[PDB]
Formats: C-alpha cells, structure tokens, sequence
C-alpha cells in the first residue's frame, strides 16, 4: 500500500514506455526521496519541453525554432530527401556522417489495424514539396514491416508522374549476420531482392 | 562425483560446441536413464550419420549418393546456381521454399587469416560448371561478412568474361528491424544499396 498521491505517480509513470509496474513503483519511491530542487527539475524539465515543442515547416519533425536546424543549416543539400518514420529515425540517419541531405518524419505509417491512413500523416504534405522546389532525390526510409513498406510503396509509385527520382533503402540480410541464424521471411526478402 | 563411465560420457559430451559442463550432465542422466534400445539407437545414428556422409560430385553438398536429392532432381532449375558456403547454407535457403534452381557449395571462404585461398574452397569447379554447361544465373550467397564478401567478389571476376547474369542476395535492413537499433554499417547500406522504386 501507499498514499493517494504516491498511487497516482505509480499510475502516471505506468503509461510510460518500456516502464512496467514494477518499474513504475521504485521509480517513484526514488522520485520522492529525491531533494526538493531536483525534483523540481524534473518536473520542470517535463513541463519545458512540451510548451517550448515545435513542429517544423519543413520537415515537420521535432525543435525549437520555425524551421529545423537540419533545415536551416547553410552548406546543406535540400534536394536528398528522406521520408522518415519518427523524429529519432532522423537521430539514427544523421548519425552515419555521410549523406547530406534532409527528411520527412511522420509521425505514422499506414495501418488500418491501428488506424491511421494517408491522411493523418504527411503525404500530401510531400506532394507539395518534390514538384515545388525542384527536388533531385526522393529516398523512403520507412520501417521494413507491413505498415514501413506498404507506406512508402503507394508513396513511391506516385513518384513516377514529375521526374523526380525515386527509391526505397534495402531490405534484406544485415551486414555482420549469416544465412545459418537468419529467419526464413528476411531469407526469403534476401533471394527476391538479389540483383547486385 | 561421477562413475568412469559417466565422467567419460560428460567429458566427451563437453567436447560438443555450445555445450555447457552443466548441460553435458544434465544429458548425460537423460540418455543413461533412456530406454537400451534408445540409446543404442542414438549412438548407431550417430556413427552411421558420420560413415554415410558423401560429398555431391556436381554441387559439393554433404549428401550420401553420388548426386544429391535437388541435383539428380529433374525438374529443378539446372541453369541458376545459388553459390554458398557450407551444408547448411543450402537448408537455410531450402527451407525458405521458395527457390527453384541449384547449389554450388564451396566449403569456407577466402580468409587470408586462417590461410584458406581462392584454390582451398571449391571456386574452379564453380567455373568449370558455369563454362561447361548453359547457366542463365550464377548467385552468390555467401554471407555479407568481410571474409563472405571479399569472397563474393573474387568469384565475381571470374565470372564476367562468361555470359552469366550473377546476382548478389541483399543486403540492408532485415524484416522487423526498426532503424533505431540497425547500425551505421547496414544503414549506409540501404542508403548506398538504395535503388528506384
Ligand atoms: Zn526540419
Ligand atoms: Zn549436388
């Protein structure tokens, strides 16, 4: 057992990602022990973050500013696209070093399981961009699954009407892994896809 | 402690790969207590498994024949050769029930490492096969190891004066991985693998 307040702070942390039951009730006991000031902090930082979001013109992905900072950087590329999932997805690119060029998170994919269509995304949203500004490389960078590549597969087709170049990333077998530990479906991908 | 006997059954057992001193007991009980006839039918499948194995004269697969099953198999596409590394590179591959055509197995890579070269594995015979016969497609399906790969290639040269389509299986992505946890090395390889539509 535990006082009223202490209950809902488990219940609030519980909606939490990753953070299960237990996990919810040390954390929260630590919270409360935790000094004053630095609870307040947290508490801070928390309630920070969201007032002072931002969804870029541009990309529509996560900062400060009107723009980006991806987007509003001078000795950049803004004609390599990269439809993207979600704002870390764009983290997770921009980590590789090479490929300077920009995005477009989303937020969603296609799931009619869980929901969401073209609508409640960022499509159209695209389609007024590519044949605005003269768009060299459009590349779709979604998840591989059902929803990632029956997303950007009624995206990619409809990439064929201006001249804009279009493509996907590379499903398949990872780098580092062998056919021996490699399940049937990537295997199957793997052999279809072959080409080079 | 143990029994000779049983000592001896773990110490052997241990001697097998991903086997754990723990689990080499654990077995050891398990068999010891089957049935005789149980045991005696484990340590002839074992014996006869090892004395039957034959080397396929056209594809190099372990089998037990002269031919194996899919190379004596008619109606299997004779004209693509999926080349591999080892036996159980062609039952990953077989068991996606997919494919149509044939195996050539090497039998290792190239690996300057543990001295292995291009005339150790069993490329020249590859080629004899693809000049020979009337290959449409060649695939290379070693794995996108470095050593895999600096073996994919080689091949590869041999190949081009021919006039074979060969192939590369994919690689990039797996199903059912989120970008989040694939690394720079894959990434950059849907990125520069990246390909219209
Ligand atoms: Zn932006
Ligand atoms: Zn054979």
């Amino acid at each position: 057992y535990y006082s009223t307040s202490v209950a809902k702070l488990i219940e609030e942390l519980s909606k939490l990602p990753g953070i299960g039951p237990k996990t919810a009730q040390r954390l929260a006991f630590f919270i409360i022990n935790m000094p004053l000031d630095e609870v307040r902090s947290l508490s801070q930082a928390i309630i920070e973050a969201k007032e002072k979001l931002r969804y870029c013109k541009i990309g529509f992905n996560i900062t400060d500013k009107e723009v980006c900072d991806i987007g509003s950087d001078e000795n950049r590329d803004h004609s390599t696209i990269c439809v993207v999932s979600h704002p870390m997805d764009v983290v997770a690119m921009e980590k590789v070093k090479e490929y300077k060029g920009v995005y477009h998170v989303l937020h969603g994919v296609i799931s009619p399981i869980e929901g969401v269509g073209p609508e409640d995304i960022r499509i159209k949203e695209l389609l007024e961009r590519v044949r605005d500004g003269s768009v060299k490389e459009v590349i779709l960078a979604t998840n591989p699954d059902i929803e990632g590549e029956a997303t950007a597969m009624y995206i990619a087709k409809l990439l064929k009407p201006f001249g804009v170049k279009v493509t996907r990333i590379a499903h398949g077998i990872p780098v580092g892994g062998d056919l021996e530990y490699t399940d049937v479906v990537t295997l199957s991908k793997a052999l279809e896809g072959r080409r080079e």
